[PDB]
Formats: structure tokens, C-alpha cells, sequence
């Protein structure tokens, strides 16, 4: 990564083995779970493209997903090149070259080049552009690797509501829809797939009800 | 978090992976248990809102609770906005803007903004405001996720008193009532749900008795 | 390794025991698996030839492979000497000597000599030359130590496609062919060795189909 030194300049320092291993261990343990994305984001703080390929290349397993991601990274990169055309005429001696999708992916650029772009004034955030592609591609994966739809979430005849509400906001946690739609899902689908005995109870709370009151309301059921 | 550097200034430094993992592991192991709250509090020392969303977003599992908390955080935030109205006229060039509920929740503010408020003179403790909302919402959860009432705590016919007294101050540990009420519960309910053989014993100690003397008094029973 | 000090110079520092042990543990656990190569590459960041012989010499087990590698390192070294002849006349007092294959392999050079070449201006990347030989020799090993050909990958009569597609991009992950050939393998061999029931399904998707749609298409089968 590129970090600030004591002297007050930005210099490159290598990433740590127990950081590396922590990246490995996350993937081992939580596979495609959503917590992987904030986790990634923290461990990618101040990271280079080069370090990001290192992290992706060091994965073992889940090769269908790893290929889907690659292909997303190239699509997003192809899109970078499309949206940002190359600039007019020859490159100035006094200046350094604009990046392409493949420089952002780290492929066509060298480390010193990656440090030039980020440390220079204005700086360009080629990490953050790759980061969105990774996060976007992470959404693709998460959405695919979900095994059950939100409509299929229902309360058992003997299942406590509580255990059901947990299941609901876990699956709701894997839905990516607008907040307004997710509000609609909350007031609607939760009660609808609730069991008759609690359903009866919840109808008596009326509208305007909040989760602690619903959760304490269906406790004996 | 925002920490003090050697030079004698407050600067931001990132939180550590084995700190992150320790947060994860606590949640894995002790779920909704009360020890989670002091634990949280220690690991949240000098933490930003941004770091607090990171910690909440990196949870896996217990999604009913995670949703209840979210909704508590927004309620407490809505309440911040209600209680503290926006201020008179345009924002001064010489000054920085007052926070809203969503800046406290970290949502509408940037990191540099979160560092402005905390490092500036006077400083404003937006961490500690979110912290109370988290702790308050933690009480809501703890109280809900308790599975047994204090009145339901009783001593077996063959159960040592000792094992019963442990159960009592564990459940008493999940009651949040005034101290005076909890004193009333101590002298009253403990003896009342104690078994006849020990109950008999405890009646002979009279009033004024302390726990070592009760605990040594019902030992052979 | 040779690392940059705080003062702003490149100085040698020793490699760490839990780095050493992490190298050991990788080899213990993942043997000849491809993830070993990025892993190696990260842990070899800023490393000397001397440190690279240390890492190779500290292996236990897999001695047939260790000998194959040695012999690859010497072949690649023999090739270095062939391609780069020694230079004209005596060595200048003002200059330091050009390396041979054996200096790159660390054998004929001393540490201070390895630091002279790398720290000097222009610097020569004798690590990166040995690194390619190691990676090249790693490909030789990986390809040999593969136990099954890509043509032998087929879908069971009761095996979910999904479990088969995972097997395919794992074996495809051990093929080293041009991308165009690997594209040809993707569209061709995958469907061809797919079972009749899913094969039927996949024929109905037509061409132009992508992996999420194939993977959701053969789910009930």
C-alpha cells in the first residue's frame, strides 16, 4: 500500500503477512457472505491495484465466482476505456500519461507508475475506481450466490416469530432494492408470511407499530 | 479511530485486523450476552461513526436484531433532529456546520468532517451520542432476547442453593430496574423461591443476614 | 530482504520467523496447488537470492519436485550465461562486476554483492530474474503434479451442474493455454460433457448465454 511516512510524505510499504492471512481466513470462513464487502473495504485501505490483483490471485477455491469477477473487472475496464477516450496529440515531457482500464486493473501499469498517479498533484483515485468494480462484481456474486428468494421466507407453525424476523432481515440484508421498496416489503411481506396465531396478534397491534412492540407482542405464541 | 500522535496532536489511524476479528469473535461466542456491552465500549474507545457503521455492517447472522438496532439508531437519530433544530440563517465562512442525526450516524458526514468536529475546539462528542444509541438499542435487544422472567427463577428440590443463587444474580444481571427495587427483589424473591428445606434454614438466620452467611448456612441441604 | 529505512535509504533487514513459518505452513497445507505462486510472490517481495535459497533449502518433503526445481534453476541459470556473454576486457576499478547465472542463483555472490547490484544506480533486478525461473519451474511442477486431464472432466448422471462447473474452472485454472483457446474450451467442452438432462436444457438457452443464466438454468436437474 501507499502510506504516509513520519517525515510527512506518501511512500509505498508492503502489506503485512497476518493482514494477508486475515484476508485468506475471511474468505475461508464467510465465503460469499455480505460481511466480506466492508471487511474487504477496511483491509483495502490505501491499497494499490497491484495489491488488489495479489489479493484476487491468492484466492483458492470458488473458481466459478473468481472467473465471473475477472470477467466483470474486464467489462468495467472496457467501459472505462469507452467512457474516457485517449487524449489529444502526443504525451507532454512535463507530464505523465493518462491511465486506461488495464492501468486501473494494474495490468499495464508498473508500481512506480501507480505511485506517480496517486501521489502526484492532483492525484487520481485508481484504487477507488477498481474498488467500485470489485464491490459491483461482489454484488453480482452475492446476488447469484443467494439460494433463496425473499417471497420464500415464511414463519413455521411452531417457529417463534423472533427466529423468523431474524431470517427476514438477513434475506432483506441480501436484497439491494431502493429503501422505499424495502419499507414496502417490511410492512407487507413480514406480516403476510407470519403464522395464523401470531398473524392474528399482529392484526390487533394496528398500524404504526414498531419492532420491539411486535417482537414482545408475539412472544407467547 | 482518532488517536493522539507522538507530536501531541489528534490524528486518524485505522483500526487493527486482530481488533476487527476480536469484535467478530465476541459476537460469535457471546451473541446477545450483557458482557458484549462493556466489551463493545472498550473496543469503541476513540472510534468514529464511520468505524461504528463498519463494526455493525460487518456482522453476520442475528438479522432480526440487526434490523431492530438499525431502526433504533434511526429513531434515536430522528429524535436528535427533533430536539436540536437547525440554527439561524446561513452557515459562517469562518465556521463549520452543526451535525444532524444522520451526521452522527455517519451517513451524511465524511471522515474529514467527523475529524473536524471531534478535533476542533470546543469538540463535539458525536461518538458518545451514537454510543448511547447503541447501548440503548443493546438494552432493547438484551431485554427481548432474555428467555426467562425473574419470577420463573426457583430452587429445585435437590438443587444446591448455591447453584440457584448464581442463576438469580445472572437473571438479576439482565434486569435493568432501579437499585431500590432490585434490593426489594433480593430480600424477597430469593428466599420465597428457595426450597422448603433451605427455606426453613434461612428463616432461622433472621433478617440482617449477608450472602456468605446464607451461602454457608444452606450448604448441607 | 532489502527494504527502505525511515532515513530514505535502501538497507538490508532480516526476514521474520512468523514469515518463515507462514512459508512453511503454506507448503505443508497446499503442497503443489496454484495458490502457492501468488502466495510465494507476496512473501518474496523485496527478497534476495540468498533469502530465496533459504526458502527452497528449508523445504521438507516433495523431494522429487525439489530436485526438478533445482535442475530448472540451473537450466535457466545456464541459459542466463549463454544469452548474456561476459563483457570486454578487465573489470573497471570504478565499477562493479556484471552477474552470472550463479550470482543470480545467489551461489557465487555474497550478500553485500547482492545489495551492491540492487541498490546501485541503475539497479539490476536479479530477484525478479530468479523469480521468473521459480515461477516457470513452478508451472512445470503444477503441470506435472496435476492428476487429471481437462477432457476427463465430465458431469455425473445425478451430479449438479454447479458442482461440475466448479470442477471445470478448477481444472481450467491448471491449464496454462492462450485465452482464445481457453474461450474455445469454455463454449465447447463444458456443454459437451454435461449430462443429457442438463445438456437438453442448455441447448434451449441458445448461444450468447452467460454463466449465471446457465447456472440458474440447470438448477432443478
Amino acid at each position: 500500500p501507499i502510506v504516509q511516512n513520519l517525515q510527512g510524505q506518501m511512500v509505498h510499504q508492503a502489506i503485512s503477512p497476518r493482514t494477508l492471512n486475515a484476508w485468506v481466513k475471511v474468505v475461508e470462513e464467510k465465503a460469499f457472505s455480505p460481511e466480506v464487502i466492508p471487511m474487504f473495504s477496511a483491509l483495502s485501505e490505501g491499497a494499490t491495484p497491484q495489491d488488489l490483483n495479489t489479493m484476487l490471485n491468492t484466492v483458492g477455491g470458488h473458481q466459478a465466482a473468481m472467473q465471473m469477477l475477472k470477467e466483470t473487472i474486464n467489462e468495467e475496464a472496457a467501459e472505462w476505456d469507452r467512457l474516457h477516450p485517449v487524449h489529444a496529440g502526443p504525451i507532454a515531457p512535463g507530464q505523465m500519461r493518462e491511465p486506461r482500464g488495464s492501468d486501473i486493473a494494474g495490468t499495464t501499469s508498473t508500481l512506480q507508475e501507480q505511485i506517480g498517479w496517486m501521489t502526484h498533484n492532483p492525484p487520481i483515485p485508481v484504487g477507488e475506481i477498481y474498488k467500485r468494480w470489485i464491490i459491483l462484481g461482489l454484488n453480482k456474486i452475492v446476488r447469484m450466490y443467494s439460494p433463496t428468494s425473499i417471497l420464500d421466507i415464511r414463519q413455521g407453525p411452531k417457529e417463534p416469530f423472533r427466529d423468523y424476523v431474524d431470517r427476514f432481515y438477513k434475506t432483506l440484508r441480501a436484497e439491494q432494492a431502493s429503501q422505499e421498496v424495502k419499507n414496502w416489503m417490511t410492512e407487507t411481506l413480514l406480516v403476510q408470511n407470519a403464522n395464523p396465531d401470531c398473524k392474528t396478534i399482529l392484526k390487533a397491534l394496528g398500524p404504526g407499530a414498531t419492532l420491539e412492540e411486535m417482537m414482545t407482542a408475539c412472544q407467547g405464541v
